[PDB]
């Protein structure tokens, strides 16, 4: 308390006086310009919202702890990894598609994006609620994700835009399958699967490197809704899977998550039936069986979901020592894609705000900006220098490559022996789904397809058909009786759609 | 066709080559950083999100035609009401407190912007569907608003925080009252009512001035949705208004409101038994009666949503001659902030864009800054000027003002005659409503206290009965029973909530 | 030193392996897209420049304390000046017109801007080198400051331009005497002395107001160049004055300035002879005499020009009790447009950044926004509120007001007994300056006026020659002789000026 | 004219009324918060500046014609140098280091970037006046710049930080000789030649390849100032090279470049004696002769320099078919940095800016977005779309690729047979410069490393004497004695340097 306090300051910690009226020419006249606490709170206020992330914008965190229980040193010599080690951990869920006040409980791809607070350095795993993606290629991507946003004209989402996207790029049947099985529409956060998707690369203390695959398997199961419950559930309550999360913890109920690994040796990649490097295809358990590592539990809530949740920057381009990105050309685009949308929605310096930093010290060779809050003092700007800054100059074959060879292109990644578009999405619906499982598929792609322009059906009804003829024919068969489900999020026809 | 055309290029002109596929070293190798069209195509898909309008984010519109049907040029000078003019339009609606992709059948207040293309500018009315607003000094509106929106830790809205704000802000109590009412829910945007809500300056070619309230009366009548209905549609369709108006226009079914002025001579305005400059107030048609003016018809969907609709920037502060604001606080507070925040959302040159371009000539002494479009050249940039670039230089009283005295002060407007914060909710609740309507209105206000901190509820039940003893009653016993509606878009209580 | 350390680490705290080459295939091939290290480098390379200051780009500045050794606590309450108090100082000085690599050297004004990091928030005092300015009415300046800069087509300054707005705007006068005279070239900042320029409210325990002038007197002496030496040091060293201040500091030689105030009857400011609230007008010393305060010594060069002094965002709104604004049309402009400004230049959290944070606890209701540092927690974000979060409600008229009462207008200040545009430039022309000042100002003037639009100098006679009649008509005489001093930043004349 | 104007207008179009007076409560009272002129016209002025360009900040240009007067059609099918074909350029000349109000006349290299509006798209030739640069990795380059700028604590330019990085990274020695030589002070911009500097891509109608380098000569010859006569210029006149184009081009004076190319085999490029892919080289006439294809004529000035010459964004990336880019490490960094930094600096939308849009017609996958001015409409925002909006799909190698294999890694180009860092520098000191050249040069060295830090000066000469062994001890003994020339632009030595 300062002798002239009234309650509260202005942005200079000046007292504010009010927080309730306007400076005025008497009770009656009219506000003056210099009314500095009304235009310091209106003008911060109209800058309160920030460009809302593209995709998964709307989502919810919390913080953990993830405990090594297993000895994986053999593998990689990443410092989070080692034997017996303990590390803090922010873990964000979110849909894809939709805006940030949109529905939990739409049906769509969920991401599952993990933090760990290492000893050298933030390492991020952005994985999704599947291990496979829609695509293989990032020239694909923008296009993807509009399809599955708007139509230009009159802004709503349309069926058959979305469908007409996807039987134009059959590479992604594997992927549309999984998200018109059961795991389109999960229970709670609590109650799914998170996994890495893409292979990544870990390289082990003497320099051996192991292709590998990650998968968070939830200690809760694995629990889902129907369309009609999610769809009940969207009006009753937008923010469904928020809520539990948060309440969740606040009554003591810490989720867990067992992480295992799949490990490829380095030149089996090159040789392996189904091409590791084509985010469009799983590695069979039965060639390369899960590996347990550790297991991560969230316990504790955000303090405020702005600064924590929503201004949290996660990118695949944080590795650490120990792992590494791969030939996948959809990880690749990641790279460069997350650190560009991240300067742009929250700012050059959004590394510096306290969920992005690292625990270790920083020592970057980066200066100045907008809203720099952590300056460098008199460090040299420039290397190498005489002053006694350092700077790396480590010089030959990097510890996380590969080789490459060719000719500058665009063209398809070449097929190994069992690679195609349709044959792991067969797989999916005749051995994997049960009898009820494919029941409810048959009508949830049914009600996806209803009012969706004539030529688009019958190219889906060829599309599906190629994943398997019995289940794409049922679908046929539903479809032109005008049967099927409502599905949470989207629809088609009529005059305000294709 | 150029002759190495490709079929799209990059933002240079120049063939593209392929939307589909990145450039490689081989099929197999990584993507090189030279793939220009990736990275364009990227860097701006990343850029694609601007900030959601702070409030008013859920939204869609079209255009129109106005027509001056009645002569009120003894009224007003405006070129845009004198007789027989026509006049194109855009008409944005949207509900307030909901973000991007929220449902739009939340009960809230619903906004009604409409932009004029006169002879001398673009005016715009930025309503809302309700001739009055919650509060009458701008000051408390960041307050209201982040009142509305979500909790800072769990990131949920919070019946408990809405209600702690309005009981404690009792000047809101003739708003709460039309929103917990029929209108809260609008059946669609055709079958609502719009309101300039403040009072106007109008100002004749001889200089008398009158005060003006501005009433849109829908030809397609008023209808509303129950709290039930409108719950299972958010589920259903969550852009069922937005999809409402552009099929009804596509159709050729085009809606129409009829618009009506009371007015009030310069004088009467300082004397009046409610005070005119109170947003919380609405003026006796018995005293004042509704003179007609003319009719609004909407008629021509955008073709281009984002645009034409989320790039509109509509403000108060764009008066035309014969139209001037008042002395109400809150609307001079809106004449600075929303260029403000269009600054912000859009940019500098947000009204360079051409649905915020007028039809008439622009020369404003304004240069230079981002996204410069239409530039002028070498016009002087100061004034006077010896080269023949005109300026204004009017000197003496402005023909849209008006007097004050005073000493600068922070205190609450004086009180007329019959001014009090609950009488008009008192006389809509008693008289205005039907017996349904008030039973329906009784359940409508218990949902919304159910769950809600029992000190918060104390406070309420005596606000209510500050409304009208009987009503008050009715809502303190259901509310003790824990009955009552739920209501689209929020609820209380909970470990996430306060 | 973490275990696989090598010199230097990226943004997320890892190892960057080399700031000295890129990742390619092989020596010979081309940079893959993901080098993460090369990206981050350069885009924030790419981010480091923020907009320059409008006007005062060119500047450097340092921290210091200022001491009270007088007693003034009859005219003020305000913390930092009451007896015996040291409080923490930042003072950036500046040029206007130039750019951010502009010689410090040119013939300017020069900006005096004083930061007190006091207990009761940061209180700015943000001056010039001069006790007048140009202008009586902020709606001029934009003109004015535009004047002093780039003709729009060749992106030239212009005397033509320059001479045709101060011409044109008769008020200029003073001002424009004071800085052809000695005071427009400074030696060194320390070797000038600073001043308020406006008259500011002081309020003492007792709620007793006085208006206050501020006069910083420089103990290093006030010391000058002449045009020719100033030219020839803008060649030979364009950041003079900035080496200088940091050479100064560096070896010891601590600058320093007395404060003096006059202290003016808030009654005598309504009737005094010359307009105090016009800021073309100095208040005599024979009438109020100058009252000592205390001492200004500057004593320590930032760490960092970037994030201390280019970072600093001054504003006169930055206000604390016991000290306010006044009827000054100028100040209350000035009281919105820096803030404005600042939200740009730097970003919403301005003052979030160390340079420009209080010394005390601020309570501000602000919350959200890009890079937000400092986060609130689960405070409660409206008022009232429940939850025993504090805010501000004092009613009715503030400490630091004054009356007003009219009709809204457009015109100026009504004139007292002796304001006019030209006295008190001749008092400073004919009793103030010596005779080699005067032999200087003319040679100075008719050099300024050299190649100017012939039209443009016959006005500009008639100007000088309302100033004092024999001091313009030499200055026409020497002008018909094409005759006068080169003048350090401007000419005129030629094909590409008017 | 409008019936109620008044001389000017707001931004809506509405009349402005002043554009010389504030809006007040009578002519002695506040100015209101509802003066909507006063705040547009502030808050745009608050957003003129944009951040100035790093690097290259000073700078200016002239719009002029390329003519094709030879038959390049074997080496090229770009429709812009195919015979006889005329086409619209535009060019901006500038400073590297300095930032936007610096002297033109500082020692520097200086840009020559050029732009074609070409029938297949902008293309940009974005060049220097010198055919070499100082590093030959694209990572060294940040280094680079920030060393050419400001020491961090006192924000003065330093030569102990310019030649701690250039003794440090030899790479840099051909290109400081030739800085340091005569042409590092051209007399105009039109007596200096332009060169591409890096090796570009040419590929034929029949995909036949050849790598190119591009010289234009002035038609005016090649004239420089020595260090006094540019540091009297300096502070003479700031914008001499700016106000001496736009001068000349105003009276009819027409400069001309010739551009002449030297063509390679695509086989010899990668088996000649001197490496075409390092920037640091030269590729000898002997061995390659200079082709002539046509000559550059400029020939109408700006009629805004911010809005066509400041908002111009030039880019590497902005090739067009027939030219690509080629294995230079440098020029592969360069097709990313450009656009990234024109975003951050102009907008997402700075190709849609009428100086940067093309001439043919943009059919690129890129919507929304901020101040998006040309919308799209109804177009499809996916491929394929099966709606008729085109797209691209060439499958297989790129008629602008090359061949690439190796594993991932981070070191230098491996040396041809005749490559080293300080030959070609030698040759230059021995062999082109006449014996007055030396002299100039001894004495320009000299001078640049006066109060050097004497560790930094015993690297610097070895450094010469590595490039020649007798200037080498003559900067030496120069050195020793304290003597040498004032560098226009830079100093060292002192408290404020290292
Ligand atoms: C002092 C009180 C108010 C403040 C400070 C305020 C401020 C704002 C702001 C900053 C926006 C966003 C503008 C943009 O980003 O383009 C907005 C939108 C809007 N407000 Fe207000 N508002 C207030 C009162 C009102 C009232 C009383 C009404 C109705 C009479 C109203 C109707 C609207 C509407 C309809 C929109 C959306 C415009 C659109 O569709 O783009 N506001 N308001």
């Amino acid at each position: 308390t300062t002798p002239h306090a009234t309650g509260s300051t202005r942005q200079n910690g000046a007292p504010a006086v009010s927080d309730r009226q306007s400076l005025t020419v008497g009770s009656e006249g009219p506000i003056v310009l210099h009314d500095t606490h009304l235009l310091e709170t209106h003008q911060h206020f109209n800058r309160m919202n920030i460009p809302e992330r593209r995709p998964h914008a709307k989502g919810s965190g919390a913080f953990g702890e993830f405990e090594v229980t297993e000895d994986v040193s053999k593998y990689t010599k990443a410092l989070v990894f080692q034997p017996g080690t303990k590390t803090e951990t922010l873990l964000r869920f979110s849909t894809v598609a939709g805006e940030l006040g949109s529905p939990d409980t739409w049906r769509d791809v969920r991401g599952f994006a993990l933090r760990f607070y290492t000893e050298e350095g933030n390492y991020d795993l952005v994985g999704n609620n599947t291990p496979i993606f829609f695509l293989r290629d990032p020239m694909k991507f923008t296009h993807f994700i509009r399809s599955q946003k708007r139509l230009p004209d009159s802004g709503l989402r349309d069926a058959t835009m979305q469908w007409d996207f996807w039987t134009n790029n059959p590479e992604s049947a594997h992927q549309v399958t999984y998200l018109m099985g059961p795991r389109g529409l999960p229970r709670t956060w609590r109650e799914m699967n998170g996994y890495g998707s893409h292979t990544y690369l870990w390289v082990n203390a003497q320099g051996e490197k192991h292709w590998v695959k990650y998968h968070f398997i939830s200690q809760q199961g694995v629990h889902n809704l129907s369309n009609d419950e999610a769809t009940k559930i969207a009006g009753e309550n937008a923010d469904f899977h928020r809520q539990d999360l948060f309440e969740s913890i606040a009554k003591g109920d810490h989720p867990k998550w067992d992480l295992y690994i799949q490990a490829i040796p380095y030149e089996e990649g090159k040789t392996y039936r189904f091409n590791p490097f084509d985010l469009t295809k799983t590695i069979s358990q039965k060639d390369y069986p899960r590996i347990k590592v550790g297991t991560l539990t969230l316990n504790r809530n955000p303090k405020n979901h702005f600064a924590q949740i929503e201004s949290a920057a996660f990118s695949p381009s944080n590795t650490v020592p120990g792992i590494g990105l791969s030939p996948d050309r959809m990880l690749l685009g990641r790279a460069f894609a997350y650190h560009d949308a991240q300067l742009y929605r929250v700012g050059a310096h959004v590394n510096q705000l306290p969920v992005n930093r690292p625990k270790n010290a920083v020592h970057n060779y980066a200066f100045e900006g907008q809203m720099w809050y952590d300056h460098t003092g008199d460090r040299s700007t420039y290397v190498p220098n005489s002053n006694g800054d350092s700077w790396s100059d480590e010089t030959g074959p990097v510890d996380d490559g590969w080789e490459a060879d060719g000719t500058l292109t665009r063209e398809a990644q070449a097929l190994r022996a069992d690679d195609d578009d349709f044959g792991q999405a067969g797989t999916l619906v005749r051995e994997v789904f049960s009898d009820q499982e494919r029941d409810d598929f048959v009508e949830t792609v049914a009600g996806a397809l209803k009012g969706v322009r004539q030529d688009v059906q019958a190219r889906a009804f060829e599309y599906w058909k190629n994943v398997d003829a019995t289940i794409g024919q049922r679908i046929e068969d539903e479809v032109k009786r005008h049967e099927g489900d409502g599905i949470p999020g989207v629809e088609a026809g009529g005059e305000a759609r294709i």
